[PDB]
């Protein structure tokens, strides 16, 4: 039914290092931030841990498992205060992060929407099983992007994955 | 404490075919819609899933897998997104959609309210010991229905069932 | 990012016989009624289950088990309600009960806040290591009780414990 307050808590999963992905990203937060069924939205690259003890951080690159731990812990306690996940995801470049995330909100039964992006539409359209059937929403990036601003996050429908050839 | 927001979040359980069925339904989300401790309530039957490539399809009658599958993970995603459940539960025809979504929640060890009916209260009072032991509160369907506008879905007190026989 | 609406919901874990755990309940729940991310807070002791069939009961003394049933239901109602616990953690008479809550909630994946309290300083400072590394956030009771206040519930940024010993 319709919601009193907006009950919605998204954790967005996406890589971040090259643009185009901080750029979707961005764009995401954006059309989240439009939605009024949406009550909060965790982005695990804006905030950070700083480790006191660890001298000249990189990327690379080497960190220390204090830092490790709870950048990790960080990103399990979004999962945890989230309601449902939204993943802007990489077909050309595959995230295993992502993966390991909606595997892991999957085993805790939380509704997955999937936002799969591509800049070769030219190629075979192709999905792993089981992102293909551990997602339960699917919301094409290329195409659709826009539905993000519009879609009914207390409730999250389904949208079963179809059109791709399954590997 | 108080809740400076609601926060409940109701999975609202009960089959949707027959007169008195649909009542039931109808009267249980006025109760609710007037209840101050409710952020959201999800009822299955609200919604809909439609499968494009499903010709004509018939309530009991053969559905496609797609259907099946996104109307199965509708209510599974209620199940999710709720803090509880609340269902309307016919003690004379024993609906066992409902009392799968009760042990399923009660897996997840989310509070379960039992709206028991029946038509028959001079006839013998029994329950099946898992469902008189898995719901956490109950609250007669027959003579205290009203409540549900006035109980904290914040905390969901306890409230054992009492004085049935159990097999 | 930043909430629409305040989503943290907190169970409030503590010891309710002395004095001075009494006291610190208190200030607890001042301290966090002034946090503008917190939804809800839960507190065991705040209210209760009557067993109409228990007579002349006794606090630590024998109880009616439907008591027992419907108390440790509300709590473990409270748990899975919460987004994240808050423990008030006497580091001088060690309370099972509040360890027992706290794996129990780490075994769901939901954060921790331990607040740690001791008036023995002179003493050596340890702590169990399922304590110790099952906790997600330390907040001292002692020097750095007031941080409740402003501490972000809707996200719960990870603080590992250290500068314990670890047995
Ligand atoms: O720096 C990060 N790398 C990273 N790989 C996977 C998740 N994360 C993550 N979450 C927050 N910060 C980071
Ligand atoms: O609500 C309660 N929770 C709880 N955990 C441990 C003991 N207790 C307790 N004793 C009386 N009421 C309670």
């Amino acid at each position: 039914m319709k919601a009193v307050v907006p009950t919605g808590k998204i954790y967005l999963g996406s890589p971040f290092y090259s643009d185009a992905q901080r750029e979707r990203a961005a764009k995401a937060k954006e059309l989240l931030a439009k939605n009024p069924s949406i009550a909060h939205v965790f982005f695990p690259f804006d905030d950070g841990f700083t480790d006191p003890d660890e001298k000249n951080p990189e990327i690379g690159g080497i960190r220390s498992m204090v830092w490790r731990d709870a950048t990790y812990q960080n990103d399990l306690t979004g999962i945890s205060n989230a309601t449902c996940g939204v993943f802007l995801y990489d077909m050309d470049q595959l995230d295993d992060g992502s993966a390991f995330e909606i595997g892991f909100m999957r085993a805790m039964h939380k509704p997955v929407i999937l936002v799969p992006f591509t800049e070769h539409p030219e190629k075979e359209k192709k999905m792993n099983l089981m992102i293909a059937q551990g997602v339960t929403t699917i919301i094409d990036g290329n195409t659709e992007f826009e539905k993000l601003a519009d879609y009914n996050f207390n409730e999250c429908p389904s949208n079963p994955v179809r059109g791709y050839g399954i590997y």
